């Protein structure tokens, strides 16, 4: 158990902001119908239940107040119309809130912070719902952003967190967390974020009209509202959360054997030949026909011009190799596996320097018997993420429970050391832990 302490609501400060929208692009319309992601931070401090009350809570509510000010569309809702022709958008209105949730959990924190396999659902009830959609006659109206902040009594705290993704990116996600702990940090005050921080640039800078309308007409705008269902994680499950390191050592070996063996391959790093390395894991395991592997790049700074960082919303591109999965086994495999990531990667990172903005094949060349999507940002440092206890013990990125998806991140003892989050079945977790370890 999960006990409930309190459910509250949390708005910008009094007379601060009035009625804002913010209009979306095609990189946001992309996300119109995908599942909420699911983010956890362990911290860990020796917190009694009375100290969590008296000024953990009120604090909490009080900086993301704070925090909402100057970041509208977090405490917005988007807004999808029925018309064909009308675009959706996120509508901050005064009277607006977000769901911020405080509980107490009576699991041994130290069970859930290591990174040995551990029951995927016994993380589900420490991450916060979306929340309800509110349907109006003209429209519907889903929430972007919610909370939890769970006690974990004498042992610490977990903040969950919730968005959808027609939010923003993992880079929005950071801007608004970076804001959120400065404030939290220097005690409920703004002053050292609106002096030294970064504050989000709401400019529309990106204007593909066209693309818009694309992207758009390929979300079913006009079936949305009926089609629309809440997608919340919960259990019971037989699926088991694990967390594989590679350090920067075994990183840097990694790197060479595939440098040595493959002098002519024009693209290869710490992350491509990480990626290649469990991606010849998740062959190893699975033993199926056919695999899909791919991950999302951030494509601000390969605009032409570039988007600054601190431009808020989506700005999210993608690369996919498949192979199949015999010539993904082994030592060899990992290098083909390599080779195919590096290959696939120069290829999309030229055809962005070139222009190009976009980009059921499938079913012509070859249905997958495996896909895997990657989760994870290593060079945007979420393990800094202090509000005044100290940086996280543990991150885990809950949502890569839903579908076929691994996260990968730096591990903060080291920024040059990756974290690769898998939850998987029982019965696979076993060989799965074999392969990864005898492999290395
Ligand atoms: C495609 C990427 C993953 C590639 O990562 P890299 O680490 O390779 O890229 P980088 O620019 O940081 O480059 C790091 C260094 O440059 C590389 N490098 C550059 N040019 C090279 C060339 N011609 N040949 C070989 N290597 C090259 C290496 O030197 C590498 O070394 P070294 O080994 O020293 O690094 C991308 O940089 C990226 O967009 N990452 C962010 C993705 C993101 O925003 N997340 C998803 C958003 S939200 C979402 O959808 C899901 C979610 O929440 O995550």
């Amino acid at each position: 158990i999960l006990t409930v302490l309190e459910q509250s609501q949390v708005s910008p400060p009094p007379d601060t902001l009035g009625d804002k929208s913010l209009q979306l692009t095609f990189f946001d319309f992309f996300w119109l119908r995908s599942p909420p992601i699911n983010n956890l931070f362990f911290y860990e401090l020796p917190i009694t239940r009375s100290q969590f009350t008296e000024t953990v809570v009120p604090n909490i509510k009080h900086s993301l107040s704070i925090t909402l000010k100057h970041f509208y569309p977090f405490v917005g809702k988007l807004v999808v119309y029925p018309a064909p022709t009308k675009k959706p958008e996120i509508c901050y209105v005064e009277g607006d809130s977000v769901a911020v949730t405080f509980a107490e959990c009576n699991l041994d924190l130290n069970e859930l912070t290591g990174n040995h396999p551990r029951n995927c659902d016994k993380f589900y009830d420490l991450v916060p719902i979306l929340g309800e959609s509110t349907r109006l006659s003209d429209c519907i109206k889903i929430p972007l952003f919610s909370v939890q902040v769970t006690l974990f009594p004498n042992q610490g705290i977990a903040i969950g967190i919730t968005n959808h993704h027609c939010l923003g990116d993992a880079s929005t996600r950071f801007c608004f967390l970076k804001a959120w702990t400065s404030i939290a940090r220097s005690g409920n005050n703004d002053e050292s974020f609106l002096a030294n921080g970064t504050r989000p640039l709401y400019d529309r800078i990106i204007k593909y009209p066209m693309l818009d309308e694309a992207y758009l007409k390929r979300a079913k705008v006009e079936s949305f509202n009926e089609d629309y269902v809440t997608q919340s994680l919960a259990g019971p499950s037989d699926k088991l959360r694990a967390t594989f390191i590679l350090t920067r050592a075994v990183i840097n070996q990694l790197k060479d054997r595939v440098l040595a063996q493959l002098p002519t391959l024009e693209y290869v790093s710490s992350f491509t030949v990480a990626c290649a390395y469990i991606w010849s894991c998740i062959a190893k395991s699975r033993n199926d026909k056919l695999q899909l592997f791919g991950f999302p790049i951030d494509r601000r700074a390969r605009m032409k011009p570039p988007i600054p960082t601190a431009y808020f919303g989506n700005c999210v591109g993608g690369c996919a190799a498949i192979a199949k999965t015999n010539l993904l086994i082994g030592k060899e495999g990992f290098i083909t596996a390599a080779k195919l990531i590096g290959e696939n990667l120069h290829k999309t990172l030229t055809d962005y320097k070139d222009g190009v903005l976009k980009d059921n094949d499938l079913v012509s060349e070859g249905m997958p018997t495996t896909m895997t999507w990657v989760s994870g940002t290593p060079k945007l440092r979420f393990y800094d993420m202090d509000f005044g206890w100290g940086k996280p013990k543990k991150l885990e990125t809950v949502s890569i429970d839903h579908n076929g998806a691994i996260s990968i991140n730096s591990c903060k003892e080291s920024n040059e050391d990756l974290e690769i989050g898998v939850c998987i079945s029982a019965t696979q977790m076993e060989d799965f832990v074999h392969i990864f370890d005898d492999g290395l």
